């Protein structure tokens, strides 16, 4: 299998395990996919409390004018003051650039400061090959004089599909709420109706059962790009397709390509349940040094699944409970007492988009002393 896109990568959301890749490390233009990094700082400000969903946000000259004549996906904002939630919805659903900019100025005072924030955030995540000059994903030539100091006039943000995967993963894992927005095939923006650019959602042309994200992006340099997330066959997959080959008879090539990528993933990988909730994966105990002494049976207290290729000579060694060494009492039933780690030997690409390999907590199913 090969994808009809210049660059792409697919990962299982939870573990960040790589399922498919094609030139996933070369930084390239990502257009509006940029708004994901943007939206992460917004939720982080909502969480910190500095802003709230109903907080009124002014819309300055720069973002406001950008909407009267800038063939930049936007929506009327003649009231120049909208809710954080309203802009958030406008940003993720319609890719409105003035929505993005507005939120940025609200959070950092200026798009520039906001960019420094997104540059810092990326470095936190271990992404050190990114190029961020704006919060929208547009090309600077579209921003005239409102470009980052030092940036070139035709510069564009750049991230690798690998990098994007990380971003998408961190966002979904830390702020699952975002899905309640990207999910909507249409919403309301202070009265008028906005339409999603994601055509794989409910009631849309390129619908594919399970989808509910994440962000499209199109630019001459970025091509037809789309970050999509979905739950297929019980597994959450994050998809990044960024530069779908342009097909003349299919405006939805980026989604077709994504749908194509998922047919591969679902027929190639599956989630085999290894441990049942309440049970123990190898009469598996963890030390306590005060009461009973021998055992706590450390047990799964949710069902544990692992990604597995289908067909593979005998299978995986996720045998492994370590404890965390022999601990004091009393030990309450339910407390974490060890971890089951999957020693994955079927690494695709760099294997994982995280330096951590999957480990699931094993709980104590009895009290001691």
């Amino acid at each position: 299998f090969t994808i009809a896109a210049k660059h792409a990568i697919a990962v299982e959301a939870n573990t960040g395990k790589i399922l498919y890749e094609k030139d996933a490390t070369q930084p390239v233009e990502i257009a509006s996919i940029t708004k994901l990094i943007t939206v992460y700082l917004v939720y982080e400000a909502l969480e910190n409390g500095s802003i709230t969903l109903s907080t009124p946000v002014d819309i300055s000259d720069y973002p406001y004018q950008l909407t009267t004549n800038s063939e930049a996906s936007n929506i009327p904002m003649e009231a120049r003051n909208y809710t954080v939630e309203e802009l958030l919805e406008a940003t993720l659903v319609s890719s409105a650039n003035s929505a993005a900019i507005a939120l940025a100025e609200k959070i950092a005072g200026s798009e520039k400061d906001f960019v420094d924030m997104m540059r810092a955030k990326l470095l936190e995540w271990g992404i050190q090959d990114a190029t961020v000059v704006n919060t929208t994903g547009l090309n600077n030539e579209t921003l005239g004089d409102n470009i980052y100091p030092g940036s070139k006039k035709d510069e564009e943000n750049k991230l690798s599909a690998y990098d994007v995967a990380i971003v998408a993963r961190n966002l979904i894992k830390k702020y699952p709420q975002v899905l309640e927005i990207t999910k909507k095939p249409s919403s309301t923006f202070a009265g008028m109706t906005i339409t999603s650019t994601n055509y794989m959602l409910e009631g849309m042309p390129a619908y594919r059962g399970g989808f509910d994200g994440l962000k499209t992006g199109t630019t001459d340099k970025a091509g037809e790009s789309f970050v999509g997330t979905t739950v297929e066959k019980g597994m959450r997959v994050i998809t990044v397709v960024l530069n779908a080959d342009h097909q003349d008879n299919n405006p939805y090539a980026r989604f077709t390509a994504t749908s194509s990528l998922m047919d591969y993933i679902s027929s190639t990988f599956t989630l085999r349940k290894i441990v049942q909730q309440g049970d123990a994966y190898q009469d598996s105990k963890a030390p306590v040094q005060d009461g009973k002494e021998d055992t706590v049976i450390a047990v799964a207290p949710e069902d544990i699944y692992l990604i597995e290729r289908v067909g593979n000579q005998s299978s995986q060694s996720v045998q492994f409970t370590p404890d965390s060494k022999a601990i004091p009492a009393p030990l309450e039933a339910g407390t974490v007492v060890g971890h089951l780690t999957y020693e994955d030997k079927d690494l695709i690409g760099q294997g994982y988009i995280t330096t951590e390999r999957p480990s699931f907590e094993m709980v104590a199913d009895k009290k001691i002393e």
